[PDB]
């Protein structure tokens, strides 16, 4: 039993089947009251959705999958016909995605790319027939922020106008990554402060009242 698995279960026994916004309702409360996990979570979900909404791209990659909160979120604004592709190296995770998707209704949108994005960028035209993308969620490792981005630009993924999206960015933080893409005349660079997912960390007093020795 792991806590991913618990997430899925939580989900599969209190959410809306075909109903995304219940699943990620569910898993919202799950990680809030139980465990604490790496989902991106409502507060930046709903800069996420905003900025979907703005540029209602059709093609959109997402590094890292995890439970599948992300791609929920994301899938659930497409206009039909647009397509969500997410790599996630970890195959239990990759798995608890899947199911994530079916359960929402949202499995014909999203592909899941089982691998390392490194691997499967240079995958991606050949093999799930893509020319461009029109947006990339980074959220999977700080490292990997920066030689990704340069990865998709070798391969010929971004086009002028790919809206790339970071994830972290101050924690646990991407500084390599951040002072790449707002020194490079390449990229056009917006922030968008927030909180760290599920933040409000238990802790408690002890009060130990001694009453002689034994
Ligand atoms: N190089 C890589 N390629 C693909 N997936 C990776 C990776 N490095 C780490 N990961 C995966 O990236 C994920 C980070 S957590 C992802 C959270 C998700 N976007 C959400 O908001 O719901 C983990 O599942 C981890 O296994
Ligand atoms: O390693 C992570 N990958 C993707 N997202 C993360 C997060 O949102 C918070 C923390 Br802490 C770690 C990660
Ligand atoms: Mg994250």
């Amino acid at each position: 039993d792991t806590k991913e698995q618990r997430i899925l279960r939580y989900v599969q026994q209190n959410a809306k089947p075909g109903d995304p916004q219940s699943v990620l309702e569910a898993i919202d409360t799950y990680c809030t009251q139980k465990e604490w996990a790496m989902n991106v979570g409502d507060a930046k979900g709903q800069i996420m959705d905003a900025v979907i909404r703005e540029y209602s791209p059709s093609l959109v990659l997402e590094l890292g999958a995890y439970c599948g909160y992300s791609a929920v979120r994301m899938a659930r604004l497409l206009q039909p016909g647009a397509r969500l592709l997410t790599m996630e190296i970890n195959p239990d995770c990759a798995a608890i995605t899947q199911q994530m998707l079916n359960f929402a209704g949202l499995q014909d949108k999203v592909t899941i790319l089982n691998g390392a994005s490194q691997d499967l960028i240079p995958q991606l035209k050949k093999k799930y027939d893509v020319d461009t993308l029109d947006m990339v969620f980074l959220d999977h490792w700080k490292d990997r922020y920066l030689p990704d981005t340069l990865l998709l630009e070798k391969c010929g993924l971004l086009r002028k106008g790919t809206v790339l999206l970071a994830d972290n960015v101050i924690v646990p933080g991407t500084p390599d990554f951040l002072a790449y893409v707002r020194g490079s005349s390449s990229f056009e660079c917006t922030h968008y402060s927030s909180y760290l997912e599920y933040m409000k960390v238990v802790d408690g007093l002890e009060k130990a009242i001694y009453q002689g020795p034994s």
